[PDB]
């Protein structure tokens, strides 16, 4: 309906797939080549399903910062026969706050779902299901089950992936350009 949903849609239509692990279905964001991200609580193994295709996991890394604290991002390299459109130029380089964010989800249940979550705060520390976690973004939408992996964008930037909620707020792990240098 506006430039926010326009950018969100462009990212969803080319750079997402439906990942399925032993812990169910997830919005998975493809970043470049065969490299994608998913919440660490997805518990990626040796094998994953991508758009309902048995796919070997060539590598999987659950990111932590240099304080040895969880970031709740798992970077996955997929044994896929096709490369993602490279979107690393849409990743912010620094931790920051944002206005007018959209949280975008695509599953079998929730296809083509776009939520205007509004103002985003650099929240920082969060105790996420008992795990100390850093670089958390917070927004004031009562998000729900099946929205995890959801992509958070602003007009111009892909800023994080949805990793949880407390019924009043939602929380995203930051995506930083430095995570995907090669
Ligand atoms: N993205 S936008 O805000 O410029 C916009 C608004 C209304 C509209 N109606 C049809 S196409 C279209 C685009």
């Amino acid at each position: 309906m506006g430039p926010g949903f326009d950018f969100a849609q462009a990212i969803m239509k080319k750079n997402t797939v439906i990942a399925r692990t032993e812990k169910g279905e997830f919005t998975m964001l493809g970043v470049y080549d065969r490299v994608a991200v998913i919440p660490t609580h997805a518990s990626v193994g040796e094998i994953i399903y991508i758009n309902d295709v048995e796919t070997r996991v060539l590598d999987a890394c659950a990111l932590r910062d240099l304080t040895d604290t969880n970031l709740e991002i798992t970077i996955v390299k997929l044994d896929r026969n096709q490369k993602f459109r490279d979107i690393r130029h849409f990743l912010p380089r620094c931790e920051d706050d944002y206005n007018d964010a959209v949280l975008s989800v695509h599953t079998s249940k929730f296809p083509n779902m776009y939520i205007p979550v509004g103002q985003v705060t650099n929240y920082g520390f969060l105790n996420l299901g008992g795990t100390p976690t850093h670089r958390i973004l917070m927004y004031n939408f009562p998000t729900r089950a099946g929205q995890c992996g959801g992509v958070v964008t602003t007009t111009g930037k892909v800023i994080g992936i949805h990793v949880g909620g407390n019924g009043a707020q939602g929380f995203a792990a930051m995506l930083l350009h430095s995570y995907f240098t090669d």
